[PDB]
């Protein structure tokens, strides 16, 4: 549809909020007021982009381009990260939502052993609308079933891909957590331990991961360990209201390129 410059384009307006540097237990670390000015000039050929953060200087910066690691979809979400990772590459990126009159976005940065070190979560709400702050993340919030559809975009800007989804989470009985994934053809039904705000999933090789839950209605999930010749996926979720969530996940082949981006939308059953 819209060129990846159009949906750019969906983000121009004054984004308020914070920048908030969590641990990766999710411990609130560091907080810093933010406002952030995207203003197209020039018949919107230009993006001046200007970050004013409490305690710091101005950041102004101008885009007549977007691409390398930045892919958009249609409603000006999109992610941010490294194309091609290696021995100085570390994993991470930022997955960035857009409903409404908020934008969330989510960075994970991971250390030199390819272990979770850190999360930016960035609340943001247009200049002269309500915070709209949603509750913390609880498991309780995601307990049941949820249906949707799924975009894949690709860097090379081939066609996406639409797919349905199913994401069934229950607690068994033992007081484990049972999840249950479709995404297109694809299922993975796993069992996770709970521990406080994070879930554990560390049995099947296909979901060695951790689920942080956070403010805002936010989660991240993290690979466990960053390995030599396996695929990545960097994602997060944001529960916009009790029955609505997305998930964004940025794709990563096993020789550490970058190939695609997802955004999944999803409504409870
Ligand atoms: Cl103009
Ligand atoms: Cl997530």
């Amino acid at each position: 549809m819209k060129s990846q410059w159009e949906c750019f384009l969906q983000n121009l307006g004054v984004w308020e909020g914070s920048f908030s540097n969590f641990s990766p237990e999710g411990t609130l670390l560091n907080d810093t007021s933010s406002r952030l000015c995207l203003e197209g000039l020039n018949n919107n050929q230009t993006v001046r982009l200007t970050l004013s953060r409490s305690g710091k200087d101005d950041v102004i910066r101008e885009f007549r381009s977007v691409g390398g690691g930045l892919l958009f979809f249609e409603n000006g979400s999109f992610s941010e990260g490294l194309i091609q990772l290696g021995p100085f590459s570390e994993f991470g990126g930022e997955l960035a939502f857009v409903h409404e009159n908020r934008r969330l976005r989510l960075v994970q940065l991971f250390d030199r052993n390819g272990h979770l070190n850190g999360l930016t979560l960035i609340r943001e709400h247009l200049a002269g609308t309500p915070v709209a702050e949603r509750p913390l993340l609880q498991i309780n919030d995601l307990l049941g079933e949820w249906r949707g559809q799924a975009v894949t975009i690709y860097r090379d800007l081939r066609p996406p891909d639409i797919y349905s989804t199913t994401l069934k989470i229950q607690l068994d009985d033992a007081g484990r957590l049972m999840q249950s994934t479709s995404f297109g053809e694809r299922t993975i039904t796993s069992t996770a331990t709970i521990k406080g705000s994070i879930v554990l999933f560390d049995q099947d090789p296909e979901k060695q991961v951790q689920v942080l839950l956070l403010p805002d209605g936010a989660s991240a999930t993290s690979p466990l360990k960053v390995q030599l010749r396996q695929p990545l996926f960097l994602e997060a979720g944001w529960l916009i209201q009790s029955d609505l969530r997305q998930r964004m996940i940025r794709s990563y082949n096993d020789k550490g390129e970058w190939v695609s981006l997802t955004l999944v939308t999803e409504e409870r059953v």
